[PDB]
């Protein structure tokens, strides 16, 4: 039921990923806030997930749906919590993630 | 910053007398009625952590996960709860857990 433009709109810092780890889009905030375009990209060379223990792996972040997902944005060190949101027709992962805003969190 | 209103679309302010003070875009939009100046009460409940509704218990957690319902329609926004103590205010930097069901639509009539 959710529109694409809404959604991206909703969640300034996601990502959205492939099955090859691709990122395929990015919240505005976050692009704004990468050094490298992120579009194209393998998700491990700009994330690290530190919770749950897990590894970047669609299928596996896929079997994940009701789990808090922790990922570190290795560029600022900023812990970007939330849902991994899966659309199986798209084949496509979305990580709603939003910062946690600590002292030393820089934007 | 007021960057923070703009990167949290759900997120909404608080003062010491549990009135809602700021809302973000999104938050409005999908809102039943005009949130700011309504107490927090009458639109949501905390389920995550088990605390009540307390400008100064909810700032004595600052490192927890806060989940609250949005009591209109069920919908869950889990976050931070950012206190800042030079204006006298907590942020709830909420999202909503997305489901199939999930409409981010204004509502219409009525």
């Amino acid at each position: 039921m959710l529109s694409p433009e809404l959604l991206a709109k909703a969640f300034p810092f996601h990502f959205a990923f492939s099955r090859n780890r691709e990122i395929v889009q990015t919240g505005e905030v976050l692009e704004r806030i990468s050094p490298e375009p992120l579009v194209g990209k393998l998700i491990e060379q700009h994330f690290q997930i530190n919770r749950p223990k897990i590894l970047i792996d669609f299928d596996a972040i896929s079997k994940q749906p009701r789990a808090l997902f922790i990922l570190e944005f290795l560029h600022n060190g900023m812990q970007l919590k939330g849902q991994m949101m899966y659309q199986p027709e798209e084949e496509v992962i979305f990580f709603l993630g939003s910062p946690w805003i600590t002292d030393t969190t820089s934007l």
